[PDB]
């Protein structure tokens, strides 16, 4: 990588504080501090959680998200914002900074499971499996009508 | 296994008609006819999404969501809504009644891979992994 942006730190947020453990669904923020060596004229941002295997359980872009970037040099902060609708478990952070992304036109920083983070417990309700889709559920009586 | 309750069909169907074929974030519709020989009360209805890998991607029943449903004989039509935040892929669908349970232990009705589907394109973002979990993104210059 050339290194013109560097992620100099990542944090893992709460809504209401720092922290690396998480109950299921609870909202999830990613801080990077980025420093900008010169001027970008285009930035893409990606985060990728994988599982305690290895398994890429979700990863996306700026760029996939239809997020434009420009960073004149100076410090920035970036931040990703989504629910944790994960199994409870052990899990991985990897992040990214990039121009392009077909044939990545080049790579300006990127860290390899920069950070370990779990999840414990259910603040919405308990599920199975590695995903939480959000359900609702209804039944009625139908008369042979 | 006791039949004093049965699934008797089940029906995938997105906002647009029945399919089995999805974008991926589409809102499911998962429909299953009920059958109750007599009167069932504690009943609870789960399904079960699997891999083509036989990985459990996600499961719920009506008990983990402490919604009780009482059947009297008759008749019913459960649903079940989800968007489907899951990765491309063939998948499958597991469905089940049983009484007040955890685990299923008293099964009224269990029918493994009752149905088929596939989540093919995209209606939201592109994303990797097995999931989707929608996402916002900002960025501030700060001194």
């Amino acid at each position: 990588m050339n290194f013109k942006a560097v992620i100099k730190e990542v944090r893992l947020k709460s809504e209401h504080g720092y922290t690396n453990n998480f109950p299921s669904g609870d909202t999830l923020f990613i801080e990077l501090d980025v420093e900008a060596k010169e001027d970008l004229q285009d930035v893409v941002a990606g985060i990728l959680i994988r599982d305690r295997f290895g398994q890429d359980i979700f990863g996306i872009n700026t760029y996939l998200m239809e997020k434009k970037v420009e960073l004149k040099k100076g410090k920035y902060l970036f931040t990703f914002k989504m629910p944790l609708n994960l199994a409870p478990g052990k899990y991985t952070l990897t992040v990214a900074l990039h121009k392009g992304m077909d044939h990545a036109q080049e790579c300006y920083h990127w860290i390899d499971n920069v950070c370990n983070f779990e999840v414990n417990g259910f603040k919405k309700e308990q599920f199975v499996g590695v995903c939480y889709l959000p359900t609702e559920f209804n039944y009625r009586k139908i008369p042979k009508l």
